């Protein structure tokens, strides 16, 4: 555990670096107009956005410096440089999506291009394209070949976006990733005792610095948010997870650590596909008098709604998932449905919750999921 | 020459891609405020900057797609992925310098960090740290060891900045790189016939797409500039050259292709070090009535000037390099010295030249240098 010792020493130095540099560059981002308002707060001040660029940068300098230590053989060297190319490309693309505000078309396609070094490394290092069925005898009728490479391409696209759309409250994005990376770190140390070690000693090389830099980011992103992580971070986070999952051969376990993100993605799916009107910001509404966050709604004319739309809505209404409020004015009759997100579903079930408590609750919900996965995979039921 | 055939097919597709995408993203950059005015033109309209991000992006997608072709052994695979990590990191850092407008401190240090994958690849692939003396028996008294790795670190820092400071006129930055990359391509094809082939088949993999994408950029950057290349491109260009020079083992020949850039850097050195006052923009002044570009000056109080400053200035004045105009008002006595740049020295020698002609003249001057290098290295005097 000597390269891991070096990896931890540089990760702690990376944490110090991230914590120190984020306030040092504040000026540059406010000047560059890379900032947004805390939409769930009465304060109209603009907080610097895209701070994941600073932690992501620190992350790259750390690992570039780390490269000779696990060697001072190329099977793990190709995977190291390759994974760093896919991550660097993603922090780059993420920052450009933050700066240029790209279309949903790019939010999908470009992460597939950035994930190519991982696919190519897997191709040249002859990766096992044959998968093992985790579900019972029902879907079991397999060398997925190109469809396995399609899966690896669509993994980075899911991971980054799933984090990115489960956001809008102080320390949720950096915080959820902090639970996920820690869950992978714990898992790596357990599996570091036997069988697959080369996969977990490798995954730890990327996860220990991702954790300590994200911690340095959360130092300024936690409530009250002084800085915002931005798309740059979601892109970086998603790809680092998708990368270690792919090359470490544990994307299945990793996707189980991603349970709140998966629920949020699917619960959002009718809005994301625009079958039910999707507003630009689906973050909860602040009740200025209460101080706590109340559910956000998407009101629209019921006549304009499609046959599939009113079907999905009425099935979700009955399943006690959405809070539908129908009204009628001089303009006509409307339908004010609940904004389909895990944050608003938590406010639907537990009522209005304060911002600091709501994030903390979601992080605990993330902690519970990791316990469920760790219980499933290690017999603790 | 089959992977080279594939490399050229994708490079032509890359040229088409760059030419098509640059006007498609114009909206995003104007919105993102990533734009500047053509300071040598009367028109106050803002032209989108950082377009090197689009060509640099196209470049990365091409080469990521190219990766399996020269293989479908890891000695050239590590160098390929490694060089792409150093380049991707540089397009990323360059874009952040364009967006955040970093200090001169970062313009130097950060390119050294981005060049680490090249150094590390050279370290692991056991690169020849021992250099051969090109100059005569005078400096010949050598395993430079760490000082050779210092050289490789400072190569990317020189290459990017040297291009970046020899700019400010339509198609100079993209155009000079277009002569340099073509000079390396020609040289690679000559040396592809014998001896070192693995170094030139490798250098061509990066130079053919750099050329065809930069061509696609020059399509919109040539006079009258519709778009601006930005720091993103200078960073990308510099590193791609520094990369192929380092890994291909021909940084010496490459630095001889960089002759106008070297003269411009050293001629600028008293201003860059602030021994003689350095104005923010050292680009020539447009004579609205003439239409042609006239020399730019740096006027200052002669009393405020240091003992070394007035010494360098008077040595350059006598050497017939700077045009010094001394004046005296009620405020006191001033000194209006010529802005120390190869562009203003060309206007000092040839008089006022029109912008389109001036760039074209500098590109021809770049062409002459490549002929001088090719004559030196292949006996054509
Ligand atoms: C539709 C959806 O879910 N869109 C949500 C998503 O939109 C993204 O806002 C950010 C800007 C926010 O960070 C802003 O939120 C504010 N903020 C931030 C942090 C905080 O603590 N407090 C706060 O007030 C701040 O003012 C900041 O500027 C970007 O514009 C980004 O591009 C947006 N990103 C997107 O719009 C992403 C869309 C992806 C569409 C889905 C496509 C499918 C992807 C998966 C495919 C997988 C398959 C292959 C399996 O996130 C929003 C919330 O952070 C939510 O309010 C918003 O509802
Ligand atoms: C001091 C110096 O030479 N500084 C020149 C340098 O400044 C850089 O302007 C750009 C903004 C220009 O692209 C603007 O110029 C306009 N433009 C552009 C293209 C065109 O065709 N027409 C036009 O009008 C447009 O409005 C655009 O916004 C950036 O701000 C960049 O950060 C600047 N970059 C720097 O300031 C870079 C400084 C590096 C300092 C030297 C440090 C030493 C480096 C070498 C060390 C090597 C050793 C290790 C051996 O370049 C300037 C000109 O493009 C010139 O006017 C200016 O004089
Ligand atoms: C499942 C095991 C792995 C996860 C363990 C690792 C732990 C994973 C969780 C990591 C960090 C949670 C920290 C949350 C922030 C936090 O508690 O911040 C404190 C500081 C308190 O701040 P506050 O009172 O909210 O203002
Ligand atoms: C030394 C050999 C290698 C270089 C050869 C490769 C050639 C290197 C030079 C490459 C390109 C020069 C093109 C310059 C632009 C150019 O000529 O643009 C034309 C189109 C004309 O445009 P204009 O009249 O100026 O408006």
């Amino acid at each position: 555990p000597m390269p891991l010792l070096i990896n931890l020493i540089v990760s702690l130095l990376g944490f110090v670096a991230t914590v120190t540099l984020i306030p040092a560059f504040r000026g540059h981002f406010i000047a560059a107009r890379l900032c947004g308002q805390d939409l769930n707060k009465t304060s109209r001040q603009q907080i610097p956005e895209s701070q994941g660029v600073i932690s992501g940068a620190v992350f790259l300098i750390i690992l570039f410096c780390f490269i000779p230590f696990p060697f001072l053989p190329h099977h793990e060297f190709v995977a190291l440089i390759g994974a760093l190319l896919a991550i660097c490309c993603m922090i780059f693309l993420g920052f450009a999506d933050d700066v240029l505000n790209l279309r949903w078309r790019h939010k999908l396609l470009l992460p597939t291009a950035a994930s190519l070094p991982l696919l190519m490394v897997y191709f040249t290092n002859f990766g096992n394209t044959t998968i093992v069925v985790p579900k019972p005898f029902r879907p079991i009728l397999l060398d997925l070949g190109i469809l396995y490479y399609v899966y690896m391409g669509l993994l980075a696209v899911f991971c980054t976006n799933a984090i990115n759309i489960l956001a809008g409250i102080n320390g949720l994005e950096a915080g959820q990733s902090l639970v996920i990376s820690a869950s992978i770190i714990v898992f790596n140390l357990v599996e570091l005792e036997g069988d697959c070690r080369d996969d977990h000693v490798f995954s730890l090389y990327f996860m220990i610095p991702f954790f300590f830099t994200t911690l340095g980011l959360l130092y300024h992103n936690w409530y009250p948010s002084r800085v915002f992580v931005g798309d740059t971070f979601c892109y970086f986070a998603g790809m680092t997870f998708a990368g270690v999952g792919i090359l470490g051969h544990f994307s299945k376990t990793m996707l189980l650590f991603f349970m709140p993100q998966v629920f949020n993605f699917l619960y959002s799916l009718p809005q994301l596909l625009h079958i039910i009107p999707c507003p630009r910001h689906r973050i909860p509404r602040l009740n200025i008098k209460t101080g706590k966050l109340e559910m956000s709604y998407s009101k629209f004319k019921t006549k304009s709604l499609s046959f599939l739309g009113t079907f999905i809505l009425k099935v979700a209404e009955s399943l006690q998932l959405v809070t539908v409020h129908q009204s009628e004015t001089e303009d006509g009759e409307f339908t004010e449905c609940n904004n389909m997100t895990l944050i608003n579903l938590l406010l639907k079930v537990l009522g209005p919750i304060h911002e600091r408590n709501l994030t903390l609750l979601l992080l605990l919900l993330q902690i519970l999921g990791s316990a469920i996965t760790f219980s499933i995979r290690y017999q603790l039921v």
